[PDB]
């Protein structure tokens, strides 16, 4: 069901959460080769999560589930904020700008932490 597709998408997000916190440790420790690999792994996870979310939203639309569609539109918008912050973090790593990288990492944690009370609302709405 759309609900099980959501629990599958939620797990992928929690995989990115895990890798992100591991990546933050490697950055703090100066293990740039680890960071590079973790950033690639995060890109693939965010691309997978985004595709799953879009399928879930499209299903809710086709099912006429207006409340789920509303919540998924809000959640997908915030998801794209994170994607932009993430992509800015990746560019800062390429450029050797640790100041920006730190900044973007905190910003991404905050945008992520905020968009969680909604993530639980969507699980109940589908």
């Amino acid at each position: 069901s759309v609900k099980s597709e959501y629990a599958e998408a939620a797990a992928v997000g929690q995989e990115a959460v895990a890798v992100f916190n591991t990546m933050k440790a490697a950055f703090q420790n100066g293990d740039k080769e680890a960071v590079a690999q973790y950033l690639a792994r995060l890109a693939s996870l965010y691309t997978r999560h985004e595709e799953l979310l879009n399928r879930i939203l499209e299903k809710a639309r086709r099912e006429g589930n207006k409340e789920a569609v509303t919540l998924m539109n809000e959640f997908t918008a915030t998801f794209q904020t994170g994607k932009s912050i993430f992509n800015a973090m990746v560019a800062a790593f390429k450029n050797g700008d640790d100041d920006s990288f730190e900044s973007y990492l905190q910003a991404l944690e905050k945008v992520t932490a905020k968009g969680e009370t909604l993530a639980d609302q969507i699980a109940k709405a589908l």
